[PDB]
RNA sequence: GGCAUUGCCGCGAAGCUACCAUCCGCUGGAUUAUGGCUGAACGCCUCUAAGUCAGAAUCCAUGCUAGAACGCGGUGAUUUC
């Protein structure tokens, strides 16, 4: 309907500095620095009061104003990643064969190694994206935690780990073995 | 020794040749379907709309064959009369 103006607000907490050149967004917080290239969306950023960034689409269509809120959510996720962090908890699920998950090194690349999935002899190797920390959770059986500033990076690593453990040539409603994302939250608690 | 239109028979080197013999037949990317991530649209949801991951005997490359006889480069020597 070609809305004249549509805008969204990006709240910036105190310990966060957001540098926005043309469409290269850099967010700096306690936990590190994130960078995103948004040159494919054609939006306009403006700083209001050093705690608020407005992002606007002028004379935008339906898809354009949808992508505006997408941009706002992406920048909010960058800020949340540099303030709270992002942690995805996955639980290994298996009926008979225990799934052995470990961190191995190959040329200093820190792969996640999956052995014995459904009794397989094949060894699954999922590379760990830079910035993603892998921890094996004590006091919870068969739980892997992936943490990082970039929600995209941690979620993609969890997705890769889940997808590498897909069951083939079997009724997946019966053979439920795999490594599934069980929780998606932040690193810092109750903030 | 000749002839029998290579007279016939056995063996027969060379050459040619047989899954009737032996050897050899490569690995990278991008993708389809599909399964996903982030994520609005549509306070939720959503693989999709922006962006994005993986992925087929597929495609393009690597590799192999020919080398444009009007595509090109480097290089040697260039007629004592
Ligand atoms: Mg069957
Ligand atoms: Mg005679
Ligand atoms: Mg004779
Ligand atoms: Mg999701
Ligand atoms: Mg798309
Ligand atoms: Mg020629």
């Amino acid at each position: 309907m070609k809305y004249i103006q549509t805008e969204q607000q990006i709240e910036v907490p105190e310990g966060v500095t957001v540098s926005i050149k043309s469409r290269i967004v850099k967010v700096v917080g306690p936990r590190g620095t994130l960078t995103k290239n948004l040159k494919h969306i054609d939006v306009t950023f403006t700083k209001v009061n050093n705690q608020l960034i407005k992002v606007a689409v002028h004379n935008g269509g339906r898809k354009h104003v949808a992508a505006l809120r997408t941009v706002k959510s992406l920048v909010d996720n960058m800020i949340t990643g540099v303030t709270k962090g992002y942690k995805y908890k996955m639980r290994y699920v298996y009926a008979h064969f225990p799934i052995n998950v470990n961190i191995v090194e190959k040329d200093g690349a820190k792969f996640i190694e999956v052995r014995n999935f459904l009794g397989d002899k094949k060894i699954r190797n999922v590379p760990v994206r830079d910035g993603v920390t892998i921890e094996f959770s004590t006091n919870v059986k068969d739980e892997i935690v992936l943490s990082g500033n970039s929600v995209e990076d941690v979620s993609q690593n969890a997705a890769d780990l889940q997808q590498i453990c897909r069951v083939r040539n079997k009724d997946i409603r019966k053979f439920l073995d795999g490594i599934y994302v069980s929780h998606k939250g932040f690193i810092t608690e109750d903030l």
